[PDB]
């Protein structure tokens, strides 16, 4: 026949278990035509296997021989492979037969297994008439047990395990192969167009990586070079193959006789004017040379290669970073001198990694001359308020809860009920910000935000971005009122939590955040008192018009915070404001839940702390209610002495987290841990050294 | 890395900075923008600084005006017992 077919319909698809592994791999197969187009293929892998756009997505080439390579760079190259799969979202195209280089990948994809967890989303398009089980698959929508042993008389290499997907390319022909590069050609043409959810503009980034291969690569190669968008390349020095010999024609490109090998069929055979053209268009090419030449990172190499293949704007890089979740990169290959950043590039870039919790990239930010004072704005304030992309919080609901359960369908939130639930939240002695009158008249006619991480503390705490918190805690004045308004605020969205029909995770989280919230602020505490007693006693002691005109004493007792209270300089402000049997009484209280000689006596230690705390607790409670502000619940301070209250504030906690890293640095554990690798990588180093013996 | 302070002096002539202007109010503290415009052939002033003073010239942007100012000042230091 003229290529002349039977057009059936299919009846094969579904997951097999390869049987013969030592380990689990549940690999889709569906065979295919052909002739069908490659937007159902993709509806299909989108719908029928549910999985998202990568932001990468990787041609994989080798040689059809099942040929081995050096050692010593298998292991790193399948590390770097593994490090590129998995440290950002990316897709893998291979055959799928346990030939060439394939067999690599998968014994590379055996060696993460034995790492660490996570699936890496892996597709097999491997020809249908080439498999040696072409029968075991009558069967559709069902597990059929694949044996993997094969014997070499059958001619017809089973597919390799460890692929996540497989495709089966049904065209007509058997036991030959060509039918399926044309499907996977135009599969990256079409993916390729897709547009990454970035605001940008960009489809999906492409690399190639080269390794072995043979004479039909080098056209693969001429392919990817002439696309209208070239898709760069990268080549192993170690392979052997023409892959070798062009890593040496790249090498001082543009005498002629070092062509010659014998490789192929005598010098009557001529891929001259290809390889021309190929080392003509070698700017976009990148090879990897094994400690001869840089980048020994294959991650980087690939990243190098995706980064600065397309030659794309430095806003469009920092966008494609920030997607990778690499902050490395950005900070070396793109931070660099003289980057000429466009104007309202980097607030543009801060918002976005704001909605998708990418912390370093924000710290970064901040290192790159980037004020929040001349960030935020009440729109931008909305726009974190108002976003999906990121981690879920119970917020909408407690939103549904105050507007009385009237919601309309995707309502734009408002601030203002922002304002109303946070001092739901918070009691009614609390006045929010937002309540005052002067907010709502200059937000419904609708400068700036004076004290600008209050709020952004407020919406991390809300929104549930605990590193978020964390970071922003060690910043700006009031830290301490700052831990104890987020304690109080994480426990009463625990109780909210519990006392809702919620998984109950979220409860305890909150009350773990709480608890670290409140340690943060009773050791701020010891480090004021440690400083001076004057000034860490006044500073409990003052108001606060930007948190409700309250003082760190009454939230903290607020927060229920009994060790804030048992702290030393605590209890000299309720002197300046019984120590014996008053203890013992409470003692009492307990003891009437109840031989009993000996129970008494091992029940002791427990209830005597309980109850020194307890009693030193509620002394704040007893004195108020006897005194019942210019004093004994306040002091009204001038400008200039609470100027030197938040100087000292801000000297102080830089003073704690400094020597917090003093100690966790001298600590013998970590000393151990670093110089064990350091030993290591010396030993492998001074191998390297010993390799080489000119004698 | 560590706690301490160390007495830098910076003594450049005023017109060089592009932020002659927002420096003008005496005895307020007066917030500078360390992030510079590539546009811009006038260099801001470099951070982690402990003090600076500053050679008005009489013109702006210019060089040779810092030296001499600079020179006896060391020599007055070196007069100093």
């Amino acid at each position: 026949i003229s290529k002349h077919t039977q057009l059936s319909p299919t009846d094969a698809f579904g997951t097999i278990e390869f049987q013969g592994g030592g380990h689990s791999n549940k690999a889709m197969y569906v065979r295919v035509s052909f002739d069908t187009k490659p937007d159902l293929l993709l509806h299909l892998m989108t719908k029928e296997w549910q999985l998202e756009l990568p932001k990468l997505l990787i041609s994989v080439h080798g040689g059809l021989q099942n040929f081995e390579l050096q050692p010593k760079l298998k292991q790193v190259f399948g590390k770097g492979l593994i490090k590129a799969a998995m440290t950002t979202g990316a897709w893998i195209f291979t055959g799928g037969v346990n030939t060439g280089v394939i067999r690599h990948v998968g014994d590379a994809l055996k060696d993460h297994a034995s790492k660490s967890r996570g699936k890496i989303c892996t597709i097999g398009i491997a020809p249908w008439g080439i498999v040696e089980n072409q029968e075991d698959l009558i069967g559709r929508d069902v597990v059929r047990p694949y044996q993997t042993m094969s014997n070499p008389m059958s001619k017809l290499t089973v597919l390799n395990s460890m692929h996540s997907h497989f495709i089966l390319a049904d065209n007509g022909t058997t036991g030959k192969y060509g039918a399926e590069v044309k499907l996977r050609r135009q599969l990256e043409k079409h993916i390729s167009l897709q547009k990454i959810n970035t605001r940008i503009g960009q489809g999906v980034p492409v690399v190639a990586l080269i390794v072995e291969g043979g004479p039909n690569v080098i056209s693969i190669v001429l392919e990817y070079l002439r696309d209208t968008p070239p898709v760069p390349v990268v080549v192993c020095d170690g392979s052997g193959r023409a892959s070798d010999i062009l890593a040496f024609g790249h090498k001082y490109s543009e005498v002629t006789i070092q062509k010659t090998f014998t490789y192929t069929r005598t010098q009557a055979q001529h891929l001259f004017i290809i390889l021309m053209e190929c080392m003509k268009k070698k700017e976009l090419i990148t090879v990897f040379r094994m400690g001869s030449e840089g980048h020994q990172d294959i991650d980087l190499a690939i990243l190098t290669a995706l980064l600065k293949g397309a030659n794309a704007s430095a806003p469009d890089q920092l966008s494609l970073a920030l997607a990778w979740n690499r902050v490395d990169i950005a900070r070396s290959q793109i931070f660099i001198y003289g980057q000429q950043w466009p104007v309202g590039s980097l607030e543009q870039a801060m918002l976005d990694a704001l909605v998708l919790d990418r912390v370093d990239f924000v710290k970064l930010l901040i290192e790159n001359g980037v004020s929040m004072h001349r960030f935020l704005t009440i729109s931008r304030l909305e726009e974190l308020y108002n976003t999906r992309h990121g981690p879920s919080n119970t917020l909408y609901h407690l939103v549904r809860d105050v507007k009385k359960g009237n919601l309309p369908p995707d309502y734009r939130i408002s601030l203002i009920d922002i304002g109303l639930v946070i001092e739901y939240l918070m009691g009614g002695a609390y006045r929010c910000n937002y309540t005052r009158k002067r907010f709502r008249t200059l937000y419904h006619n609708l400068n700036h935000f004076p004290f600008p991480f209050h709020e952004l503390m407020v919406w991390a705490v809300l929104m549930k971005r605990q590193k978020m918190a964390l970071f922003f805690w060690q910043h700006g004045e009031e830290a301490m009122a700052k831990a104890l308004v987020a304690c109080k605020l994480c426990k009463a969205m625990a109780h909210e939590a519990s006392e809702n029909d919620m998984v109950d995770d979220i409860s305890q989280e909150l009350n773990h955040n709480s608890r670290d919230f409140g340690q943060l602020a009773v050791e701020l505490l010891d480090q004021s008192y440690k400083q001076d007693e004057q000034l860490a006693m006044k500073l409990l002691t003052y108001e606060l018009k930007n948190w409700s005109n309250a003082t760190c004493l009454q939230l903290a007792v607020a927060a229920k915070h009994r060790d804030f209270i048992a702290h030393t300089c605590s209890q000299m402000l309720l002197t300046d404001m019984n120590k014996y049997l008053g203890p013992y009484v409470m003692m009492i209280g307990k003891m009437m839940i109840d031989l009993l000689i000996a129970v008494f006596n091992n029940t002791f230690f427990e209830v005597k702390s309980i109850s020194n705390q307890v009693w030193k607790f509620q002394r704040y409670q007893l004195i108020m209610t006897f005194h019942e502000r210019d004093y004994g619940l306040k002091l009204f301070i001038t400008d200039d002495e609470l100027k030197k209250v938040h100087d000292f504030e801000e000297q102080c906690i830089e003073e704690y987290f400094r020597e917090k890293d003093d100690r966790f640095n001298s600590s013998n554990d970590e000393r151990i841990r670093v110089t064990s690798e350091r030993v290591e990588n010396m030993s492998m180093r001074l191998e390297e050294v010993n390799e080489r013996e000119h004698s």
